[PDB]
């Protein structure tokens, strides 16, 4: 009875190295909005805060609080949305806008999140979780592809996805509403960039 999103819903986590259409149903997420370079402290803190909350929720089964509707779950891969506002140059990593996200089971409500922030304040006092929010949404119709290799080469994968959209008659909705979406299967701090695996997912209509 432990949820493992990667196994039970593998299609969302294991595309091949070619573009495919995918419909992404409603999911529940912890999210942190932020700005700037992923090498910077703000992004690192965002990721740390998400994991602090997710593991506080998961490990609640070993404490004295029974969360309503609790199910154990394998913490899923980190994901991110990426967009810009105003005139923008890609080389300008400080201008990047993003949201860092972790999927959660349905039982995670605002009340569960508030409880986890309080527990984490005690157990993990150096992590500020105040910007973590809970967002449920249906990402919907997308194209996705596994990108193997450095982030600087993602343009190759994105271009192939764009060509697939043309071939299939799909409109590219990517922008500031339906956002460019990465799912990180590798830890970029520990992985050889040449062998990193990242899902790139772009919304379509
Ligand atoms: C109690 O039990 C547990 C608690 C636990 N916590 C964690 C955990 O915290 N984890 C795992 C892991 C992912 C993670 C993290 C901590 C982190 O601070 C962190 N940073 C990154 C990171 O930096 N990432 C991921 C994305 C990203 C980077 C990165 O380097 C970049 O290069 C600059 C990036 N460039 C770009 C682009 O260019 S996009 C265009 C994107 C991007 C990843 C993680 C694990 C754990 C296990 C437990 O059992």
């Amino acid at each position: 009875k432990k949820i493992d999103f990667k196994k039970e819903e593998k299609k969302f986590y294991a595309p091949k190295r070619k573009p495919e259409r995918i419909f992404v149903p409603e999911m529940n997420f912890l999210m942190v909005d932020g700005k700037g370079d992923p090498d910077g402290e703000e992004y690192q803190k965002a990721v740390q805060s998400l994991y602090a909350i997710a593991y506080t929720i998961k490990m609640s089964k070993m404490g004295e609080t029974r969360l309503d509707g609790y199910s154990d779950f394998v913490v899923p891969p980190l994901e991110g949305f990426w967009w810009s506002e105003g005139k923008f140059d890609l080389k300008d990593r400080d201008a990047w806008l993003w949201t860092s996200i972790l999927r959660q089971p349905d039982f995670v409500t605002e009340e569960v999140l508030e409880w986890a922030k309080e527990v984490a304040r005690k157990k993990k006092p150096d992590v500020d979780t105040s910007r973590v929010k809970l967002v449920r949404f249906e990402e919907g119709e997308c194209v996705q592809m596994m990108h193997v290799g450095p982030f600087s080469e993602a343009v190759h994968t994105v271009a192939e996805m764009h060509q697939f959209m043309e071939t299939e008659g799909l409109r590219n909705d990517t922008g500031a509403i339906r956002k460019h979406h990465l799912i990180y299967l590798s830890d970029p701090r520990k992985a050889n960039p040449e062998k990193m695996k990242t899902i790139l997912r772009l919304p379509v209509s």
